[PDB]
C-alpha cells in the first residue's frame, strides 16, 4: 500500500484506458497479494475484472494461444479499484514454455516489444493452429496490474 511501483528494481509502465483512468503494470519481486484465490463472485467483481482484462487485449493487441496452460494469478478490490497480481513462472526458458498461452505471457511479451524491461527474453516458440506463440523468460516473481491514476501511478495502492 506504500511501496513503490516505479521502484528502481522493477520494471513498469502505465498505459490510459479511459475515464481519465488507466492500469499501472509492474514487473516486481515484491508481492501484494498474499491470498491464493480471486473472488469474482457478484458481478460486480467480475466485470471489474473483466474491463481490465479486455483493457490489456484491446491496448496491446493480444491473442492468446489455449494451451490449457495456467498462470497462478490471485485479485483483490478495494472499492473500485482492482488489484490483480500474476505469480510469475517464467523463470527458465522450460519454465516460460510450460506457461505460453497466458495474459501474463502476452504482457511479457508488450514489454519486451516497447523495451519497458530489459530483463525480459524470447526463451521459446511454440507453432499451432493460430500465430507462433513467443514464450518470454524473466526473472521477476510478480506481475501487478492495478486501476490508478496518472499521479498517483508510481505508487502502489492499497488493496
Ligand atoms: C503468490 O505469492 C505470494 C507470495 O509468495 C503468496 O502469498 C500468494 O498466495 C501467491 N498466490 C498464488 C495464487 O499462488
Ligand atoms: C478504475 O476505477 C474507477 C473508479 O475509481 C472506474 O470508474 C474505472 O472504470 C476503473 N477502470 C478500470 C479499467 O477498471
Ligand atoms: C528476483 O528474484 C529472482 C530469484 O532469484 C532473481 O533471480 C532476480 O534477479 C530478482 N530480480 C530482481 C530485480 O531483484
Ligand atoms: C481508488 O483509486 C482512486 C484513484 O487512484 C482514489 O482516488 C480512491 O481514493 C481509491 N479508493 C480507495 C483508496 O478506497
Amino acid at each position: 500500500g506504500m511501496p513503490l511501483s516505479c521502484s528502481k528494481n522493477n520494471s513498469h509502465h502505465y498505459i490510459f484506458v479511459g475515464n481519465n483512468s488507466g492500469l499501472e503494470l509492474t514487473l516486481t519481486n515484491t508481492s501484494l497479494l498474499n491470498h491464493k484465490f480471486c473472488n469474482l463472485s457478484d458481478a460486480h467483481k467480475r466485470a471489474q475484472y473483466d474491463m481490465a482484462l479486455m483493457s490489456i487485449v484491446s491496448t496491446f493487441h493480444l491473442s492468446i494461444p489455449n494451451f490449457n496452460q495456467y498462470e497462478a494469478m490471485s485479485c483483490d478490490f478495494n472499492g473500485d479499484n482492482i488489484t490483480v497480481q500474476y505469480n510469475l513462472s517464467h523463470a527458465s526458458a522450460v519454465d516460460a514454455a510450460n506457461h505460453c498461452g497466458t495474459v501474463a505471457n502476452g504482457i511479457l511479451e508488450t514489454f519486451h516489444k516497447f523495451f519497458w524491461s530489459n530483463n525480459i527474453k524470447d526463451a521459446y516458440q511454440l507453432p499451432n493452429q493460430g500465430k507462433l506463440a513467443h514464450c518470454y523468460s524473466t526473472s521477476y516473481q510478480f506481475l501487478i496490474i492495478q486501476n490508478t491514476t496518472w499521479e498517483d501511478h508510481c505508487t502502489f495502492s492499497r488493496p
